[PDB]
């Protein structure tokens, strides 16, 4: 029990999750509304993706993916069927990102992303055409229009100097030009949160949702256009980017933050910021649990006190390990393998227990991001005049499928969040290359 009297400080009760989920829906308004959206934690920036103005250009076209730590380059092709326009990966390709690609400068950067969009053109015998290109850029940026916005700042880690504050799509140009070896036509940018839904909607016109869990964390939502203040015009209906990853940012989640939190947020790349995210992603919540276990080591109470080399190195204790330890069938052998690799000699009490931090850590990612979610669908379901409103969410991310229980607890506690709510959750296959390329096929009908 002194171990989970630790762990119970992760606890989350109903009224919490309640709570979390009024504030979030509280940011969100004052994110949309002229007179806040400046200082507002919850950005709710407008992404000019419009509700669907019929009228899609067919044919091939190169969708960039930026964000995650594995830049991605493919082909897709957009054809017509019934529900809509169809969609599918032709060809693709990854490039990992280099170390001197990150600490240099945005120049340099999208100068190596031009040598990656060559190379797959090279490659796939087809550097001699020229095809309209939806660029998927998953970090928050202020767009004046759909192929035009600037940076606001970096998160997940990038930090690429002289990036933020310009225009993202001119930082592409201005590398796919000084190379002449190729030539494409940015026709739409967009966020993943954006690219999942949309890939989605296809599959299911009621997916007016997008959600992102894994390196990052962050959901898009369909706005009625006289709530975008943002933006002129009542008409209509616009998709909007919560960039809710920095809710919390102005103290909204003060009161629920703990000495792991505070230990993970100061010794990040971006202090201050993201701090709802850091609750929830995959690229902090393996180091959350390294924490947890050195607190516990410290107590005298997980490996006889004894921390490992590696244990103290942080990022030592990977997500992956997480979801692994999380899947151990009760055998242990999953754990001890983790553990051994990073340089322990667990007994089986000591496997429980790094098994026990898992589950607290993941199980508090779920609901926090359940109260998000949740946020977002009763704000939504306020402008729905009907007695049950089914809507879907696109939801893709490693952490969001790929861990054991966290896709299960997470919809459990959305539900229990959403009254009235039928919720239906779709996952997207390819949803940023088909995405970014559903949406320049749309937005190709007036710049081609
Ligand atoms: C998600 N949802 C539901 C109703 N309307 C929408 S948004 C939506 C938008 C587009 C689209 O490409 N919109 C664009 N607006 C401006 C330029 S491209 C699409 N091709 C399909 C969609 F479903
Ligand atoms: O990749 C998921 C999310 O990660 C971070 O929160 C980015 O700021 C956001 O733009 C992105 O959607
Ligand atoms: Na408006």
């Amino acid at each position: 029990t002194l171990v989970e009297q630790i762990l119970a400080e992760f606890q989350l009760q109903e009224e919490d999750l309640k709570k979390v989920m009024r504030r979030m829906q509280k940011e969100m308004d004052r994110g949309l509304r002229l007179e806040t959206h400046e200082e507002a934690s919850v950005k709710m920036l407008p992404t000019y993706v419009r509700s669907t103005p019929e009228g899609s250009e067919v044919g091939d076209f190169l969708s960039l993916d930026l964000g995650g730590t594995n830049f991605r380059v493919m082909l897709v092709k957009v054809g017509e069927g019934e529900e809509g326009q169809w969609s599918v990966k032709t060809k693709h390709q990854m490039y990992s990102i280099p170390e001197d690609a990150m600490t240099g400068t945005a120049e340099m950067l999208f100068d190596y992303i031009s040598e990656c969009i060559s190379d797959f053109l090279d490659k796939h015998q087809m550097k001699h055409k020229k095809l309209p290109l939806g660029f998927t850029f998953s970090f928050p940026v202020r767009h004046e229009d759909i192929d035009k916005g600037i940076l606001l700042n970096w998160t997940k880690g990038f930090k690429a100097s002289g990036a933020e504050g310009n225009n993202v799509v001119g930082l592409l140009r201005d590398a796919i030009k000084r190379r002449g070896d190729f030539e494409m036509d940015v026709v739409a940018m967009v966020n993943d949160t954006v690219a999942t839904m949309i890939s989605c909607y296809y599959e299911d016109h009621q997916c007016e949702v997008g959600m992102i869990v894994g390196t990052g964390c962050n959901a898009c939502y369909m706005e009625e256009m006289q709530n975008v203040e943002l933006v002129e015009g009542d008409e209509g209906r616009m998709c909007v980017n919560t960039e809710w990853g920095a809710f919390g940012d102005s103290g909204e989640l003060d009161e629920f933050l703990l000495e792991y939190d505070r230990l993970v947020d100061e010794s990040s790349a971006n202090p201050g910021q993201q701090l709802y995210e850091k609750l929830i992603g995959g690229k902090y919540m393996g180091e959350l649990v390294r924490l947890v276990l050195l607190r516990l080591v410290d107590e005298n109470l997980l490996f006889h006190g004894e921390a490992s080399e590696q244990l103290r190195t942080r990022g030592a204790f990977e997500t992956r390990f997480v979801s692994q330890v999380e899947s151990d069938t009760g055998d242990r052998k999953q754990i001890y393998n983790i553990l051994s690799t990073l340089g322990l000699r667990p007994s089986t009490t000591d496997c429980d227990i790094v098994r026990r931090a898992c589950e607290s850590v993941s199980t508090r990612a779920a609901h926090m991001c359940s109260a998000g979610l949740a946020g977002v669908i009763n704000r939504m379901r306020e402008s729905r005049s009907e007695d049950v409103m089914r809507i879907t969410v696109g939801v893709d991310g490693s952490v969001y499928k790929l861990h054991p229980s966290f896709k299960e607890r997470f919809h459990a506690s959305v539900r229990r969040l959403t009254p009235s709510c039928e919720i239906t959750f779709i996952e997207s296959e390819e949803g940023s290359g088909r995405g970014a390329a559903l949406v320049s096929a749309v937005a190709c009908k007036k710049a081609c």
